């Protein structure tokens, strides 16, 4: 049909907005703390303490399989990064508080892509 082509066009812009913004930011994150899955051969008990791992590689795959379907989907891949992160490593850690700085930054790029994602429907 002409319409399911209208949404696959829809959804592929939307896949185009989501690569824009997980690139605003994975760049929130210079040092890489995020950048790929925790290593179960050198976290062996990790699964043990989080249940749903999350990093950006990872999200990476999911959005160029054009699996998100709206910015909710998304977002709640980026929270669990975060989440899952300030869980596993106590607040004077070096990870913890790159999660915290990660919030707070990628909060500013979220705000606006909400935004952009109503305004453009």
């Amino acid at each position: 049909s002409m319409e399911q082509v209208a949404m696959e066009l829809r959804l592929t812009e939307l896949t185009r907005l989501l690569r824009s913004v997980l690139d605003q930011l994975q760049d929130k994150d210079p040092a890489r703390i995020f950048a790929q899955p925790v290593s179960l051969k050198e976290v062996p008990d990790y699964l043990d303490h989080i249940k749903h791992p999350m990093d950006f590689a990872t999200m990476r795959k999911r959005l160029e399989a054009q699996g998100y379907k709206n910015l909710h989907e998304f977002e709640e891949d980026f929270d669990l990064i975060i989440d899952n992160c300030m869980k596993y490593n106590a607040r004077d850690t070096v990870f913890y508080r790159a999660a915290v700085r990660l919030r707070d930054q990628g909060g500013v790029v979220l705000r606006q892509a909400r935004r952009e994602v109503d305004s453009i429907g």
